[PDB]
This record gives C-alpha cells, structure tokens and sequence, in this order.
C-alpha cells in the first residue's frame, strides 16, 4: 500500500480518551489537550523535532474496542488557556492538531503488533501518550490508513 512510506524522521503516540465528545470537539476544531504529564511528553517530542518530521497521534476511546482515527500534532502546548472547554476541567491546556483519517478500526486488526518498549505488550493495551517505536507505528498507520 501507498500510505506513509518515507516517514523518514518521526515520533508516534497513542491517545486514550474518556470522552467521545472530546474526540468530536477535537475533530470539529483541530485541537487537543492531554494530562499534565501527557502535555509535557508530547510537547518535548514536538519541540525536539523542529519541523524535521511528523508527530502523529493514534486515537482510541477507552473501552470502545477500536481505534477511531489518526492526527498530526501541529503546534507546541499552550498551558494558560480557557478552562472548562473539555468534558473535565482536568484538561488544562491546548495544542493544535490536523486529523488525517477519521475512521473506526477494530482492535482485532491491530493487537498482534507489540511494543518492545512496553514490555512486549500489544499496541491495543496502551495508556495515554504511550510512544510507539517507528517501525511498529508504520504498521499501525498503514493498517488504519487502508482498513475497509
Ligand atoms: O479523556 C481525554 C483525554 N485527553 N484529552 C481529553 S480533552 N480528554
């Protein structure tokens, strides 16, 4: 398949969400927020990249048994922003994103991909902002990119 070849330099992260409504707001406005340490993690991966490659985000609603799409981080993290705009006031902050695929891909299509940096646990077992090794990430993205 013809998706995501020549990723070159890159870093990929798992996004776990407790609110579909947050996902929809994120699609509607190309913005996201994570935890305090989630924000610090993605912030570093974004600032250290210096435009030289894409920071991609893989999205899954918790308990949903699927992934729900793919997006690219498009800015650093802003820590002083309007409170209370997400489902919980515990999401303080904002960075921009750009959604690339909005589609549901069942975990049955992805669970045989494992993260050697997560004690060999499957990709579908990740917590929020679990980083993915570039070579397994490429597998995930291509699986989602082309799922029918
Ligand atoms: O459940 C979550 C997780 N991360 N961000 C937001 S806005 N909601």
């Amino acid at each position: 398949n013809l998706y995501f070849q020549h990723m070159k330099h890159g870093r990929v992260f798992i996004i776990k969400s407790y609110s579909e409504d947050d996902i929809h707001r994120s699609i509607k406005y190309n913005i996201w927020c994570s935890t305090e340490h989630g924000n610090k993690r993605l912030d570093a991966a974004y600032r250290s990249m210096n435009g030289k490659g894409p920071v991609y985000l893989l999205f899954s609603v918790n308990g949903s048994g699927h992934f729900c799409g793919v997006a690219e981080m498009k800015s650093a993290v802003d820590y002083n922003t309007c409170a209370g705009v997400w489902s919980q006031d515990k999401w303080k902050g904002r960075f921009d994103v750009r959604w690339i695929f909005v589609k549901d891909v069942p975990n049955s299509q992805l669970r045989h991909i494992r993260l050697e940096n997560n004690e060999n646990k499957p990709v579908t077992n990740s917590r929020d902002t679990q980083e993915v090794p570039l070579e397994k990430a490429k597998q995930v993205l291509k699986i989602i990119a082309s799922y029918k």
